C-alpha cells in the first residue's frame, strides 16, 4: 500500500508537550459572559459559521464573533484548544472569549477586532515590496504554528486579514486547524479547491505542515501573475489537471511512484502528457513590476509536487525573496 511519511521539521512536537496540550477532547472549556457582548452587524455566513461584528461593552472596545453552527459544533473543543495554544504567537488571531449563543444555543468565539482593509483593494494595489512584506508576516504565523505541532490547512486569501494603515496581518479561522501527529493518516477533505495540495488530490493522508506550504505557493502565484486563482479546476479531478498543465506529469508520476500511491483511474481519461513549464511563461507587461527572479525562484521551491520537497516556512524566511523586506 501507500509507503509512510513524516514531516522532516517538528515531528516530535506534540510528543515532547504534555497530553494536556493535544488532547483536545479533554479540555475542560471556561465559558464567559454572553451579555458582554452586543452583536452589530453580519459580516458573513460560511458553511460552518456567522460571523458578527460586535462592541464588548465591558470595555467598549470592537470584537468579532462567530457563531458555530451545530455541524462545526462539535469539534470545537480542538479550535479552542488550537487558539489558546497558538494565543499571542506572531499574527495569529487572539481569541478573546469563548461564549454560549442565547439564540443558537451553540458556542460563539470573540476574537480581537481587525480593521481590515477592503480585500480588492489590497489585491489590485499592495506593490512589489508590499506582497513580500505581507508573505513574510504569513511566514511567521505558519512558522510560529508548525514549530508549535498545528497545521492550518486552510490557507487562503479569505483567512488572512490586513489592516495595510498598520502594516498588522493575521491568520484567522483555525477551524480546520490540526495536531500534528507523525503517522497518522488525515481526512483529505480540507482546504479550498484552488488551495489543495497535491497530496489531498491523489489521496495521501499522511500529510504534514507542508500543505500549508503548498497553499501559500497558490496564493504568491495568483498575486504575483495577476491571475486569480493561479489552479482554476473546475472541480477536485480537474484542479490537479490544472497542476499538471503547469508543473508537468512526469514530476507528478514520480511523485505518486515515490509514495506507491495509485491515481484513482478516472485521471487515465483526462490528465494527458505535460511538460513543466518555465515561470517566466506567466509574465505579461500587466504583472511584470510583481515579478522577479527571486519572487520566481521563491515560487518553484514551494510549489513542488513532493511535500517533503517544499521549503519549510522557516527556511522560507530566509529565501532572497525577503532580503529588501525591513526587518
Ligand atoms: C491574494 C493573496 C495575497 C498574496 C500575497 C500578499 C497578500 C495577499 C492577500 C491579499 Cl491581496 C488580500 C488579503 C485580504 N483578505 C481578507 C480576508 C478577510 N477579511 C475579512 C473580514 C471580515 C471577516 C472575515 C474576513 N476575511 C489577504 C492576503 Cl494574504
Ligand atoms: C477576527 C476574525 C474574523 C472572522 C473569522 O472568521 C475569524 C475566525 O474564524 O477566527 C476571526
Amino acid at each position: 500500500g501507500p509507503v509512510p511519511s513524516r514531516a522532516r521539521v517538528y515531528t516530535d512536537v506534540n510528543t515532547h508537550r504534555p497530553s494536556e496540550y493535544w488532547d483536545y477532547e479533554s479540555h475542560v472549556v471556561e465559558w464567559g459572559n454572553q451579555d458582554d457582548y452586543q452583536l452589530v452587524r453580519k459580516l458573513g455566513r460560511g458553511k460552518y459559521s456567522e460571523v458578527f461584528e460586535a462592541i464588548n461593552i465591558t470595555n467598549n472596545e470592537k470584537v468579532v464573533v462567530k457563531i458555530l453552527k451545530p455541524v462545526a459544533a462539535a469539534k470545537i473543543k480542538r479550535e479552542i484548544k488550537i487558539l489558546e495554544n497558538l494565543r499571542g504567537g506572531p499574527n495569529i488571531i487572539t481569541l478573546a472569549d469563548i461564549v454560549k449563543d442565547p439564540v443558537s444555543r451553540t458556542p460563539a468565539l470573540v476574537f480581537e477586532h481587525v480593521n481590515n482593509t477592503d480585500f480588492k483593494q489590497l489585491y489590485q494595489t499592495l506593490t512589489d515590496y508590499d506582497i513580500r512584506f505581507y508573505m513574510y508576516e504569513i511566514l511567521k504565523a505558519l512558522d510560529y504554528c508548525h514549530s508549535m505541532g498545528i497545521m492550518h490547512r486552510d490557507v487562503k486569501p479569505h483567512n488572512v486579514m490586513i489592516d495595510h494603515e498598520h502594516r498588522k496581518l493575521r491568520l484567522i479561522d483555525w477551524g480546520l486547524a490540526e495536531f500534528y501527529h507523525p503517522g497518522q493518516e488525515y481526512n483529505v477533505r480540507v482546504a479550498s479547491r484552488y488551495f489543495k495540495g497535491p497530496e489531498l488530490l491523489v489521496d495521501y493522508q499522511m500529510y504534514d505542515y507542508s500543505l500549508d506550504m503548498w497553499s501559500l505557493g497558490c496564493m504568491l502565484a495568483s498575486m504575483i501573475f495577476r491571475k486569480e486563482p493561479f489552479f482554476h479546476g473546475h472541480d477536485n479531478y480537474d484542479q490537479l489537471v490544472r497542476i499538471a498543465k503547469v508543473l508537468g506529469t512526469e514530476d507528478l508520476y514520480d511523485y505518486i511512484d515515490k509514495y506507491n500511491i495509485e491515481l484513482d483511474p478516472r485521471f487515465n481519461d483526462i490528465l494527458g502528457r505535460h511538460s513543466r513549464k518555465r515561470w517566466e511563461r506567466f509574465v505579461h507587461s500587466e504583472n511584470q513590476h510583481l515579478v522577479s527572479p527571486e519572487a520566481l525562484d521563491f515560487l518553484d521551491k514551494l510549489l513542488r509536487y513532493d511535500h517533503q520537497s517544499r521549503l519549510t516556512a522557516r527556511e522560507a524566511m530566509e529565501h532572497p525573496y525577503f532580503y529588501t523586506v525591513v526587518k
